[PDB]
DNA sequence: GGCCGCTACGTATCGTAGATATATCTACGC
DNA sequence: GCGTAGATATATCTACGATACGTAGCGGCC
């Protein structure tokens, strides 16, 4: 069958909810972005940053998880022979309790996340304030200053040598007090990547575009991947969105499969084409239906757990500005050639 | 009988006042908002915020308490088997005697309230400046920097994993020094809610609307629940107001039940439809009557403890703007569809 | 006799002056406002603020003292059975040297005043900086940060459970530099009151009309009590003024009682209703007479130590303004009817 | 053959990728810059700085590696006879987390990098906080103040006496707080160089022109080497770029040698004449074409890993203004003569 | 002969380069300044500061070295009889990493530099924190507060009694943040000179003029020696420069003596008449010629190792700026006579 | 005359060294 | 024979200085 297993109807609601939660769909944009990211990670070729832009609800975190899993699987056969190697390390950036992104916490959290291997790996981190304990947890005291933590993290990264160092919610790097400090933050990250040779991938919303082009050096060593949404203007994206809706409705564990392609306009209006928004909206509707033990879904039910027009209107304002800034037109190439004198 | 028990008359005045205080009425808006909130808490589906708005004397705190008690009673069977579980952690915000919102105090208050289980549960939380004592209290020294407290709170929340984290009178988060810092405050809370995977519910008045829609990501990860007041224009709200007035009249521990529905216009004038304000009014009047040991109530007694016109006028000014902001019309849908191209 | 005992004549002038000073006459406004406040603080019913409004001489301080003494008397039988309870505590706001009202000093003075019971009650207050001493005083180290003092004061307030917290001269809270600071001062007070569940009565002059109505929450959770002065328009007010004046005349410890009711116009001119102004004016005149032992009082004696016109009109400007804002007319009532739709 | 070894086609993908990566092409600009740098390092003649300006892709780091290798080779036969001497020490500047550059970390890391000889070499540097360990690595305590580290580093430099002291990514020196502090930073570097008599070479992007001629004293002891890119206005640079493209396509390990000189305009458009960027582009394209096992490179393949137009547009912006500062014209000579009176 | 020794042509390049670098030419300005400095050093007569101003290239360091060597040779006969007497002690000024000149480092460096005789002198300095070691190099337990180290330096200076204390690049004293702190620095140096009674000679660039006559006390107690460069308006210095060029071309270890007299304008343009800069230029050109084994110096060779016009323009920009400050005219005499009334 | 932007200053905070409490080894006086 | 004294190293507390941020008062513009 092309849908959910029919056996799940007999099971209680918890397994149905879980099955729908763990189910993931493949859509053209996700596949394309995944391929590009994997190709970039495999041969960075002197690139230290991968800025993965995308709206909220597009699949950035799911993409990161998929890439992480595939990298781990790929590195497993070699990990059998060679040890002290982590295939990929991922951390999520923290919004600071202030207007400035503290770096000490970032360093210590990176050290914690990177260093949770089998205890057999001993590498005697530099600086004396960082050590192991009785429970295998990294001990970092307030004794150590930020440069010391940075040195320890650099040595650890060089020793472990992960393929890529994922940083999720990278927009939080933009919490600075000074405008030039915005470039300075990325310069610090660039130096960290340069002196360890570990590829850094930044995943964030369209407010990460403040980091897009700043200093030529950073522009040279950054790869821009755009996780674009499904627009309504292009008929192909509409067809793709409808296919996603069709497979979602096929995969909804209900006694009766509802008709979702019919109200595709409503889904687009309340999701803006983001597959994640559609997925979690359908998750809410399905949870409600399972709680009510209702064989199927109604538009009303969709209207209950939809997103407010005000919510979506703010979404499209940011998405509109994000895509406008990331727009490459043939006219732009003309100025570049004209400026370069190649006209 | 559908009213107060008759045997209370023989018992003294204090227990009568206590009975009226402990008495709670059920009205359509309360039950609707309660069911919506319970459904949202049962599954967030990638949401980290619930912004429950509403006027004053509307039952937000009572709704919170009801939700907490319901969730606790739901979780008790599983608590009997699995230890180290707190179903709901509910906290109220603190208005800084100054300007900025003290995050350190928020974190330490969270640690204090969250960790009051049976002493058997020990988790030697990260950072060495937080520990138990000889009375079971949590000791937080001033030496512990705010990010350390954040890490400790994150660990505790991750282990205990409450279903929902209530932040009452959340409008106190607006006490900030920088205008843009509103979004920063909300981002800090979002980041705290991301890595812990704990649903944050922000209980607040209409002043909380300043946080209502800032950035797309916060829009995606928030649901807006509106505790609307019983308006006067819609006849059904008038019927509900009269019904709750009659219900209150029936459960007034007096020798003679006063006729209360007749003067409903006065009650609406002073309570603006908020059930809480009406309950306060009737509590004051009952206390006065029981002090005078009078058989029944009169409009006079009502006017003594009535809210004055001036203070009541300010409330409606706040309510009028709040409801206007939170009003979604069919027209607003049209611009959203027009902008997207779904016309 | 209804007047001073005749035995005071033999006693020296100091004793007579003391007898007249500690004497406190009762007037209809005094008893009315006293009963209203008693009934308001007998149960607050979700009101956290009491705003006793009154000009110079209404008798706010003496009303506070009367209320404290009454409740202290009322609580003796329970105190004999239950320890660790203070019936009522109260302080006076400090006008800060600097621009901003100092919350640290307020908190520390509140802690000092509240915590002076018999030394048996030990409650091991939070914060290491707070404890007892060799002399039984509470020592507060300057190293203690403000939020820590607030938490300690909160715990003390919760444990001691006072019936009402008096803040005399509350107009001193208005010393702020930001327009919104005016409000979040009162918000901090409200948060302190809510978190402790202790009614906070604010006795202050007509300058407190600044704090009258700010936001719906503080508009709802506050009840306004107006200590109106005896005006001249109302014949009942004039009769009460003359009765109080006659009682004052009868209660002068003088060899021969002078006729005081004749110059009622002069007295009202120089006191404009404030009973306290009349009382301390008469204290002044009686002391002056006793210095010379003059068997009586004359018009020039009153004129010698009256209130000058320059100041006297100044109170009128303030008083008529406050009475203007505190005036609720039928026009305002019908304005609420129209706006709310109950016309 | 003038092309790549034809045996590589039998080898797997990794070998071919490694061969292409390890290929270093010789082009006129690199040759001339290398010769000038060798000449200026052979004898400083009262110079302490070599400023090597180069855009992001000129081959600054590969030039540093080449000169390092050559210096080591030239020092080798006397190194067999003379010990306690390192030919060259190579370091890279660290972008600080804070606003200002951290000199303590610079000093300690300089000591770390310079001090990795065989364990036999014992000097016993000044200050008690610096020593060896059981693994032979220098351990630096956190308690050592910056001047002490500076003194120890000076002693180490005067003992080892390296020919040159490479500070890569020297752009990070410009992160300071005070405007004038640039001069102080460069003077600190000059002072470090002077006592040790060690020629420092600073490699950085066109941003490093902020340090160019900020002081006459610093202007005297600095040599400006410009690592110019290939222009398009000059036919000679165009022909050189064409020749280098021919050499690259000649040595690409593919079954069919692709034709690249046709779209020289395209290659210039996305590389601005930078050689490193072109090499990285071709490395990524080769990796892609070698994953699909394709016997050639297709245009669309170049379009896949080409830098964004926005990235290249800005790189020209900083290059164009950078070259403008570095432009020497006959007009400047005439103004010098007029100012000097030599006209 | 008036040229270089002829037998060096048979010798390898290294010997010729060494001969050229070790050869020192004598020119009128150097001789005049040298004799003035020697006369001043012979007797200070109440002057505690010898301010030697000169551009970067005038030959300040070589003049200092020659003066120190001459004083050492003069004091050899007395040193043979009298021990514990250093004739001349000279240290270098350290540019500080922070914005403040570190006086502690200056004091300890002065002590370590001055205290390097054979181990027989056991002076037993004041303060317990400073002592010898096995290797003879003293160690200063950082603990030692800076003023105690200063006092130890005072004792060392009065015991050893050097003739002059040389400080190179004394403009490094000017790195402060407070405007009036310049006077404080100079006052500290003057005090250190006073009780020690040791003439302090400061040599630095034209930016040393910031402490020229910053106060009357320092103005009187300091005499200034100007190390003027060679100008162009005056034919005398032009002829001197011509003679210097002729001597250098006669002393070049080459087979053919190049004609440097033709391009005297070019040499003056690219050296600004600084003998040191010209010497370094010729050193570079000679090294290149020896590398190419060319029996001559071709013009283009001079352009290869010349200085950028931007560098030279910055040279002359600061040279002319300081010269007008250091210009004394007869016009400045008349007002001084007029102001005193001496006119 | 009113409102907005700048900036000068207080102040919390954090780095930082170095005073010090103390543990441990060894010698010696009781 | 043994306990205690003396010396010393070491981390950790603590005092002090540097710094970035809030912020109110004051100058400028409509
Ligand atoms: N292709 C997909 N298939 C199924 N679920 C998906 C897919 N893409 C996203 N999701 C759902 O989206 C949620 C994960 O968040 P997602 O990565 O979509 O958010 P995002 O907006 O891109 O990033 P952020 O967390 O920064 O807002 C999960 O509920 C996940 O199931
Ligand atoms: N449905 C109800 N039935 C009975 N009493 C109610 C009800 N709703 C509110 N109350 C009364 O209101 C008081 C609790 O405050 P309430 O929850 O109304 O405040 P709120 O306005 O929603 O919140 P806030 O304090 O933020 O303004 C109690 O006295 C409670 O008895
Ligand atoms: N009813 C009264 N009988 C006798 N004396 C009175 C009475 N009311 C006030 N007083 C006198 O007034 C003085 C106390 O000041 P009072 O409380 O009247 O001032 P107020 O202006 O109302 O308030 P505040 O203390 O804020 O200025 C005392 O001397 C007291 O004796
Ligand atoms: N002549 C060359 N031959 C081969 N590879 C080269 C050459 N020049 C540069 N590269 C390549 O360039 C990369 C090294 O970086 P490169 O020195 O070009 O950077 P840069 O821009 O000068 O400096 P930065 O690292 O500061 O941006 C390597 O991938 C190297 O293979
Ligand atoms: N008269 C001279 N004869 C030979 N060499 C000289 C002469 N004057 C200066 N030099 C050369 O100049 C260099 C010494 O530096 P010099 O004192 O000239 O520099 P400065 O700019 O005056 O001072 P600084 O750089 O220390 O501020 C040496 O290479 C030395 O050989
Ligand atoms: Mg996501
Ligand atoms: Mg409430
Ligand atoms: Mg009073
Ligand atoms: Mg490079
Ligand atoms: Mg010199």
């Amino acid at each position: 069958s092309t849908g959910f297993p029919l056996e799940l109807l007999t099971r209680p609601a918890t397994e149905r909810l879980a099955y729908f939660e763990n189910y993931t769909v493949a859509h053209p944009r996700l596949k394309e972005v995944y391929e590009i990211l994997m190709r970039t990670i495999a041969e960075p070729a002197g690139a230290s940053f991968i800025f993965v832009y995308g709206a909220s609800g597009v699949g950035k975190t799911t993409l990161r998880l998929r890439v992480e899993q595939k990298l781990t699987e790929l590195a497993l056969p070699k990990l059998e022979s060679d040890r002290a190697r982590v295939p990929v390390v991922g951390i999520e950036a923290i919004a600071p309790e202030s207007r400035y992104f503290n770096w000490k916490e970032y360093y210590t959290r990176a050290l914690i996340t990177l260093e949770e291997p089998l205890i057999d790996h001993k590498f005697d981190y530099g600086v004396r304030g960082i050590s192991r304990d009785n429970f295998g947890k990294i001990n970092v005291e307030s004794k150590v200053v930020a440069p010391a933590l940075r040195r320890a993290l650099e040595n650890a990264l060089i020793h472990r040598h992960p393929d890529v160092f994922f940083v999720d919610e990278a927009q939080h790097f933009g919490k600075v007090a000074s405008g030039y400090k915005l470039q300075d933050q990325l310069d610090c990250l660039k130096s960290l990547a340069n002196m360890t040779g570990i590829l850094h991938c930044l995943l964030g919303t369209y407010e990460l575009l403040t980091f897009r082009n700043l200093s030529g050096q950073l522009s040279r060593r950054s790869v821009d991947i755009h996780f674009r949404r499904y627009c309504a203007d292009s008929p192909e994206d509409v067809q793709a969105f409808k296919s996603v809706l069709l497979t979602f409705q096929q995969h909804l564990p209900l006694a009766e499969t509802p008709n979702l392609v019919d109200h595709w306009e409503y889904f687009y209006e309340r999701t803006l084409g983001c597959i994640g928004t559609l997925k979690d909206w359908l998750k809410r509707v399905l949870s409600d239906a399972l709680d009510r033990e209702a064989t199927t879904i109604t538009l009303k039910d969709l209207q209950k757990r939809a997103l407010s027009v005000a919510q979506c209107q703010k979404m499209f304002k940011e998405i509109q500005e994000g895509e406008r800034q990331l727009s490459e037109t043939e006219a732009d190439v003309q100025n570049l050639r004209s400026a370069l004198g190649l006209g």
